[PDB]
This record gives C-alpha cells, sequence and structure tokens, in this order.
C-alpha cells in the first residue's frame, strides 16, 4: 500500500486501486484524542524525539493536531477526555497490572492501559445515598 | 480554494466555481462574538500582533468588527454577551481543567473553554425559595 495525503491530484495509474476512497484527514481539539494499535515494528518521528514501536503495541495520541494513519499503525478508538470539577471523579483501572484507583479533580482523559471500573455497592447503601441530601421529614418519623 | 471579498466584479472563468454562492460577510456588535476552530496551522496577524494556532484549536472573536472566514479557518458558534446585573450571576465551567465556579456582576461573555454548568438542587430546597420572598401567612399558620 501506499498512502497519498496533501493538496494534490493525480491519475490511478492501471494496477493501482483506492483502498477506501478519498478519505479525510485527522483533526482533533485539545479535548479530543485516538487511541492507535501497530500491526508492525514502526519508527515514527514526528517531532525530534523517536518512539519505537513493537508489533502489538498501543499508544494514544492528544493534543490539537492533524494525523493521517500510517499504513502500519491501525486506528483502535477515539476517545475525548472527561471533564471534573474540584472534588468529583471518576474510578479508572490499569489494566496492565490491574490496579483500579480513583482520580479526582481535574478533566481527565483515560491514557493507554486505563478503563473505567464500576464500583458496586451494598443492597440499600445505595437508596441511602441519595435521600441523605434533605432526609428532613424522615429523620422526623 | 480560494476566498474574494470586497466591492469587486469578476468572471467565473472555465473550471472555477462558486462553493456556496455570493455570501456575506460578518459584522459584530461588541455584544457579539464568534467561536472559531482551525482546520490547519494558520498565522493571521489581523493587528501588530501574529496568533498562531494549531490543527485542532478554538478561539473567539469578540469586538465591533468585520470578519470574513478564511478557507483554513471554520465558524463553530456565534455568541452573544449574558447582561447581568451586580448581585446576578451564571455558573460557569471550564472545561479544560473543569473548575466550575460563579461569575457574577458585569455582563459577560463565555470565552473558549467555558459552558454553562447547571446548579441542581435537593428536594424541597427549590419550593422554599421562591415561597420566602413573603412567606407571611405561610408563617402566621
Amino acid at each position: 500500500k501506499r498512502v497519498v495525503k496533501g493538496e494534490k491530484s493525480f491519475f490511478l495509474q492501471p494496477g493501482e486501486q483506492l483502498e477506501q476512497g478519498i478519505q479525510d484527514v485527522y483533526v482533533l481539539s485539545e479535548q479530543q484524542g485516538l487511541l492507535l494499535r501497530a500491526l508492525q515494528p514502526l519508527e515514527e518521528g514526528e517531532d525530534e524525539e523517536k518512539v519505537s514501536h513493537q508489533a502489538g503495541d498501543h499508544w494514544l495520541i492528544r493534543g490539537p493536531l492533524e494525523y493521517v494513519p500510517s499504513a502500519k499503525v491501525e486506528v483502535v478508538e477515539e476517545r475525548q477526555a472527561i471533564p471534573l470539577d474540584e472534588n468529583e471523579g471518576i474510578y479508572v483501572q490499569d489494566v496492565k497490572t490491574g490496579k483500579v484507583r480513583a482520580v479526582i479533580g481535574s478533566t481527565y482523559m483515560l491514557t493507554q492501559d486505563e478503563v473505567l471500573w464500576e464500583k458496586e455497592l451494598p443492597p440499600g447503601v445505595e437508596e441511602l445515598l441519595n435521600k441523605g441530601q434533605d432526609p428532613l421529614a424522615d429523620r422526623g418519623e
């Protein structure tokens, strides 16, 4: 395969074929991210540094930038951040280890190897959490 | 593409085409603003300074001026200010962090990365806020 991008016009020479038509590039705000897996060992030096991936890896792409998918890379998931007030939070689980924790405070984008963990409650505690906002008359009788 | 603006008349040469017809420019009062996103990295030095944007950014355009959209810029939203008396206010949320606050006083235009946050109340408090303007006879019996 061969990936062609940009303001460019050309002829499909005989033998060639477009894979999935004319596709449009991924522009991303700083509230948006891409999860994407490597099919083959690759080297992508977009900036001065060089990230080197293995043939099964994942990584996350976040920020305000325009990304065109390489031929060796597969896009897995589109991510957004999660907006959190101070004294709000969510429970995330690092599935590489298992360590579920609570991230609380600023807005947060789950990185690679993180998934949302549900917290489960004993029977009747959930009915007491919401009533306790103003349980006045209940407290009365 | 190519953006043509002004008192000007010309012929569409063969091959060319207008995108969406003859369009009219955005004139804006100082109570009106535009939210608009960058598609590609751009440089727009309208004044002496130079704002440099990335390929996913947002920014806000406010004031009394006439704005014609560039080819690299996309208009996202038209904003107005919100008129506020002293000791009135609204709850806005900076979604880049999450920090919901209360802006109170002068009239206010939500900048980039701000959205309105709803404040929710316990059951029965809302019925007591409005009755307390003159709760005379209720207080009596």
